[PDB]
């Protein structure tokens, strides 16, 4: 390796967030973290370790966005760390990640294809 640029996890911004995150025929799993939220500070590495796993995938594309630095109406985050799975839908459909929030746990939710059971609200 002489000099590379690509990264493990894509970096979504409030400028082209929906442009990249929300992609048809593509399962993009975004992660709304906080530069202050302690719990998030621990997800930084775990999220980077998972992104590299699906960095060269076909439909699975990991991405991270700073909800504290970027605000979008397409998604309202009132807590962190907050994860949201974007199914391969032309629309701005979003799914709530109710897993274990673990490197290995993520693979389970993804590998499945964003299949979560209807929980009570």
């Amino acid at each position: 390796g002489s000099s590379g640029s690509s990264g493990p996890v894509k970096v979504l911004v409030g400028k082209n967030f929906e442009d990249v995150a929300f992609d048809e025929k593509k399962n993009v799993f975004v992660e709304f973290y906080a530069p202050w939220c302690g719990h998030c500070k621990q997800l930084a590495p775990i999220w980077d370790k998972l992104g590299e796993t699906y960095k060269d995938h076909e439909n699975i594309v990991i991405a991270k966005m700073d909800s504290t630095a970027n605000e979008v109406e397409a998604v309202k985050v009132h807590s962190f760390p907050t994860l949201k799975f974007f199914p391969a839908s032309a629309d701005r459909t979003v799914i709530d990640y109710n897993g274990e929030r673990t490197l290995d746990g993520f693979k389970k939710f993804l590998e499945s294809g964003g299949q979560s059971g209807p929980s009570s609200g």
